[PDB]
C-alpha cells in the first residue's frame, strides 16, 4: 500500500527528498527506516497520526495528507546515508515506540540512495 520514490545517486553535502505514496492515510503514523550495506536496520524519523515527530538533525519529515504522501528530507548527505530507505505505517498513536520497527504493520519496497563522488 506504500511506495517509496526519489532514491538515486547523490553527493555528500547534497540534499535529497524522498516520497512515500500511500494507497485513509490520515489515520496512520508514518515512519522511515533504512538498511545500509553491512549495517542492520536503523530508525530514521517518524511523524505520528497527530503530526508529532520522533527523531533518531539532517533527516526531517512532513506529511501531506491531501496528497496521501509522507516526505523524507535528507539535508547534507553523508556516506553513512547510503542505504535502502523504507516507509512504514502504524496504526499506533504517537510514542517513542514509533522508533521501533515492530510497531509498524505496513511497509514499502524501499528506495535505494547511493552517496557517491
Ligand atoms: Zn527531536
Ligand atoms: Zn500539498
Amino acid at each position: 500500500q506504500l511506495v517509496e520514490s526519489g532514491g538515486g545517486l547523490v553527493n555528500p553535502g547534497g540534499s535529497l527528498r524522498l516520497s512515500c505514496a500511500a494507497s485513509t492515510f490520515s489515520s496512520y503514523s508514518m515512519g522511515w527506516f533504512r538498511q545500509a550495506p553491512g549495517k542492520e536496520r536503523e530508525f530514521v524519523v517518524a511523524i505520528s497520526k497527530g503530526g508529532y515527530k520522533y527523531d533518531a538533525g539532517r533527516f526531517t519529515i512532513s506529511r501531506d495528507n491531501a496528497k496521501n504522501t509522507v516526505y523524507l528530507q535528507i539535508n547534507s548527505l553523508r556516506p553513512e546515508d547510503t542505504a535502502v530507505y523504507y516507509c512504514a505505517s502504524s496504526r499506533a498513536y504517537g510514542s517513542s515506540r514509533l522508533r521501533l520497527a515492530d510497531t509498524y504493520e505496513y511497509w514499502g519496497q524501499g528506495t535505494l540512495v547511493t552517496v557517491s563522488s
